[PDB]
């Protein structure tokens, strides 16, 4: 249907989650969704429809890295109609004001990518996420009982940085952690007028070098994808 | 005691309402403000002190374009001790999701200026507000009946434009209206830790050419007074 | 060992087949080797180690895009081992000196993405392969019978390209095709000090827009795996 | 009849004397224009109409940073029919080769400002001012004994340097001081087709940290103030 | 005694004349030199010493290319102990200010290279001649009876330019002619602290579309070698 | 018939051999090729044509820098019908990996230069020789019994480098040695569709500070001659 995405039209509903890893994917829909049916698998990147508390929620794979990223969200919305994206996923924390176990809300993603650059006149675009979600993901959380982190994240082409020496500067303009894709997926909803939001889990902090066990990553994980689920619903 | 402010250390309050122009400063201090008293004039750039709804809030002009913006609020912040700064001002509009009088709240600024690539490792630094700033001004529009405008604008280094060929596709990507400094109040503000965020009043569509009678530009900007000082009181 | 490989140490010989699609990597595996086994499995990229003819291979997918085929790249090389990386994949094709099911050896891999400048001192890296390994598949190919397109592709960030209009000029400067990873993996190569290869199937010609049939992908796709086998034996 | 300027048409001289401070402005028309008239007064930036030994001069203010600067001049220039800009004001010495009471003329203007490339193709603009101007000031310097520093001068878009390491190198290319407008007033006039030269007067070195008083800073300004007044009567 | 250079210790004189052409620089020493010589001719480029009506005065060749010309013109400073290089030669005129056989005065040099950038923290670096020299060509050409054309020159690195569709835009810029050095001799002169001009005539005019006859072109240039010459003694 | 070449349509073979300096391709001329005769002088720029072995083969010096050795191929191939260009001269190492008179063939040509972004959409242009030329080498030399040293050269507009400091990241990057010409070379070649290649031998080594005696050099250089004259026959 699609080169990434081999969903019938109609298979996706119009909000979606979405992860790195298609595997979380999978565990989102086997523990979370009732009657989850998995509606793509095109390299191994699946995605899922199923019910949250009688709501259809769309689950979304969509791999490491900015160009990864654009690509599926790209697909979604200008293919199978998707019309809110919220990303969750793990992010390695480089700023003093957040710990382990914290959940970030990213209200700016910048980047070292050329991408947006390409985009946007050679200039300087502030990729930022849809306000309205921004508001439900807080209320959400207040409900829930979560106090969330805001902050701007660093989406960076690397994983391997050879820029370490500077997420002191980082930290200091308020970026809170670093991650891969968000300002790829802030900036593609952007131009294709859709609402979309990061919210990321600090797993691992780069700077004091603490990080959760195993254990502690599966709790974590799951209460962000419970504050994830009850904003979609 | 700042080589652009003369006042006395302690004169502002932590909570500061900014205007490019110091003659609204003036006049907000005029009509809107209790007991305000003028305390910096250097350049003709004028900053006062009062109380509104018992509450100590200064106001102080910044003058036009990111570097003026930044001299003022870079001394607010790191010599007179303001940890909170409402700017406030007129926008050209580029969107067809906003008309005349709308209030937009910045939620980004991107911007055609190098100072964030200098600031900021030669990167895509992505120019955000407080979100708390930003919180408290959408719950303050709800109480006041106010259907904010939420978006990105463009801090360009222009008024007169080379780029206007740039506005639609500027437009496409969610940035609502053009203006000349929130780039540089956010920049500066995330480099000090402080919040800041920017409103914006839409006086004249810079697409379909739609103007507010002189009339009507003093109301609009009246309401954009009041929303502001509410927010901070 | 690593984030994102699950494979034990030695798991992985000294020689690898990469593609960009996990289930292309397992194809390869079940029709072309003996004895093969999936030696790592995370978020799904699956990677194998086997034999032909008799000779130890190693087969690993690394996803989409620069950023990600980095990473796997990367751990590949400094944690695994692997000293000979050699990228097949499909691509399209840009330049009427190539056709429908012709195979492209990309001795250099243009770029519209930063990582170089940001690996390269802000200057210009030519990203090239190992010489050694080109000039064995160019020997390799001649003894199949296989006439080996030999040219620059063009990596770019953007599967949906924005600059559609600039593919003339890409061809004109002996741009044979254009694809997401090679300047990435030439780049990382590079920087490690292994020896890389990208090789480029044309299933599609991107301006003539010519396109083979399904039946045909797998054809001209298994004629690319032989070359890649017979010049790792 | 401009946003940023209240004058009637013909009100300004078509030669003008500029600075960033419009208190310098009129403390310029009190003390050395007879029949001086302020006719702007927009956001409190001053302009003056008056007579110097029968010549007829304008003086207006720019307010601080090249964007402030670019606004007025591009409106006196294409509005009010100003065809030489002779700017005047102070700057922070970084050379060794100037000292306190110096007055430099700016054959020069490097800037870390993005303004030029937007205007100049993404290219290196050299900003230089008008060589007939220039040798008027050398000539009108003689003549009253002063003795004029030639050189560049580096337009910063920051009052608060982020790189004060990099200013013995500004020196070593022969940039005496520091300021931060002249680039944009000279591509301004280069783009508009008008005359414009920049003098500026050390109360400050940078470097040796050595400062004029409250009482030389005054005789000072007067001294320059005198060559311009006279260089153009 | 440097690379490039074959010639002896204290044989330059500190006036030096410069051409792309070394065969034109031969011209000069058998045309206007007393008690000519010749003192270096490495890779066939040639320099001369001699004498124009009694002061001594040496030519250099210094080749295509802002690069080329840097290399010269550095060991002429740093190891002969040059200091003051005049720089001839034509170059195509954009601007309609500009006809044929005007001589030009360069008193900027834009340029599309990078080495400025290099040279000088990645900003915009103004690069122009020292002034007491463009002063002295300015009397020097005005009692010769010579109408001198003062501007900017554009210097590229393409002879058979790429951007053709942009001389209109540097000829409003008041860039009057395109060469290839000025930009890296006055950037370099400026580094080493040395006094540099350059001065053009149009043989050719590249909007216009004219072209000397060979009888009208070493006769438009004999008038600047004596321009030049006169204002070396 | 061009502004830089002499000769006439048909005096020049369509394989070419280059240097910089042309001195040396005199002495190729003198000393290699029966029936030598030089066709063009033009700025002292000498090329010539001869025979060697039977096979027809012309030489042509082409100075020092991109910018330079553009001007030359361009000609060369657009008027002069030039089809093959070799270009051979020396190079300072940078890499442990290549000692004093080792032959480089650089298989990719990286560079500071500004002129391959202007050419190539202000993108990472990977300048890199015809593949076929690059295989005549290596079996010409294998033949030959020449160990070839095959990777990346850096070309860089500065002779007198600004960034000494970056040699062991070029050299890390598989960059053997440095010079000033490659990456032009290779650029316009892929511009016009001609076959390209450059080797450099290595009389100096720019890290462990050797060199070879006056003598040593003439004889390297022949062994590299012999090398470039076999492989175009």
């Amino acid at each position: 249907m699609t080169p990434h995405i081999n969903a019938k039209i109609g298979d996706f509903y119009p909000q979606c989650l979405l992860c790195g890893d298609p595997l979380r994917v999978s565990y989102i829909a086997k523990k979370f969704l009732q009657d989850a049916k998995e509606i793509t698998n095109v390299r191994n990147m699946l995605g899922f429809s199923g019910k949250y508390k009688g709501r259809g929620i769309s689950l979304m794979g969509h791999g490491m890295g900015i160009a990864s990223c654009t690509i599926y969200v790209t697909e979604l919305i200008k293919t199978y109609q998707v019309k809110e994206l919220l990303r969750i996923g793990t992010c390695g924390a480089i700023s003093p004001k957040v710990g382990l176990k914290d959940i970030i809300m990213a209200t700016g993603a910048s980047t070292d990518s050329k991408t947006n650059r390409v985009r946007f006149l050679n200039h300087d675009l502030s990729a930022t996420p849809d306000f309205e979600l921004s508001l439900r993901a807080y209320q959400t959380a207040k409900r829930l009982g979560i106090d969330l982190k805001v902050g701007n994240v660093f989406s960076s082409d690397f994983f391997y940085s050879f820029e370490t020496h500077a997420f002191d500067l980082m930290a200091k303009y308020n970026h809170l952690a670093i991650e891969m894709e968000a300002a790829g997926l802030y900036a593609t909803a952007m131009e294709l007028n859709a609402k979309a939001l990061c919210l990321c889990s600090v797993s691992d902090h780069l700077i004091t070098k603490e990080a959760l066990s195993p254990k502690e990553r599966v709790e974590s994980f799951d209460n962000m994808i419970i504050l994830a689920l009850e904003m979609m619903s």
